[PDB]
């Protein structure tokens, strides 16, 4: 009984670190102005959400408008931001695993193309990532939470998605994962933000909901994928 033929993996929040980064530049920008929020606030309610949306957060829950020079100098502090995105702790060990036993890969992501490759390139893994790297310029548009971006990165590497094991750290991409056919195991390694919490991973219909890198390939051994420790 061997339930799986490849991974498929979500990047942000499970191979990159990029949303505790988005978080802080939020936390500094808004700090400089008055308004002093924790990290936890601020990626549980402003991590990709729209400006507009994030203003009328500010101006429901703290009573506060943003200075007219809000939204220039976000930018400018989000850009120069992307240049210290991190690799997930063990993430590199993960990929390199995975290739040394031969066990196909690839990676889904709703980042723009040039911003996906962006952030695999400073966090260090773009040789271990591969060549099988999906964004929605690949299926028309269609991202997270449709099935398309799995679909189609699971035909690329010749598996049927039914025999996919996923690896996901939102609802957004678990769902993805699921209306693929694939099997979801949620990974929410501490320490870093995610969009969404074990319970509703699981009760999304996560199989499984990990902690660690460590984790993850103990699991992907218990799987038939690796050799076990
Ligand atoms: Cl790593
Ligand atoms: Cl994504
Ligand atoms: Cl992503
Ligand atoms: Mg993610």
């Amino acid at each position: 009984d061997a339930p799986f033929d490849a991974v498929l993996f979500d990047l942000d929040g499970v191979l990159v670190e990029s949303e505790g980064i988005i978080a802080q530049v939020w936390q500094s920008v808004l700090a400089e102005r008055g308004l002093h929020l924790d990290l936890t606030e601020i990626a549980m309610y402003f991590t990709g959400q729209r400006f507009d949306g994030v203003l009328a957060y500010l101006a429901q829950q703290h009573d506060f408008v943003p200075p007219p020079d809000f939204l220039d100098v976000l930018e400018t502090r989000f850009n120069a931001a992307m240049t210290g995105v991190t690799a997930i702790e063990g993430a590199a060990e993960t990929l390199r695993a995975l290739r040394a036993a031969g066990v196909p890969f690839a990676i889904g992501s709703n980042s723009e193309r040039g911003r996906l490759h962006l952030k695999l390139r400073v966090a260090g893994l773009t040789e271990l990532a591969g060549e099988h790297i999906y964004d929605p310029s690949w299926v028309g548009g269609r991202g997270k939470p449709h099935p398309d971006l799995y679909t189609f990165a699971a035909q690329q590497l010749g598996i049927l998605p039914e025999r996919c094991v996923v690896i996901e750290d939102s609802v957004t991409g678990g769902a993805a994962g699921l209306a693929a056919g694939a099997t979801l195991w949620g990974l929410l390694v501490p320490g870093h933000p995610h969009p969404d919490g074990a319970a509703a991973l699981s009760r999304l219909g996560a199989a499984r909901v990990l902690t660690s890198h460590a984790e993850l390939r103990a699991a992907l051994a218990e799987a038939g994928l690796l050799t076990p420790a």
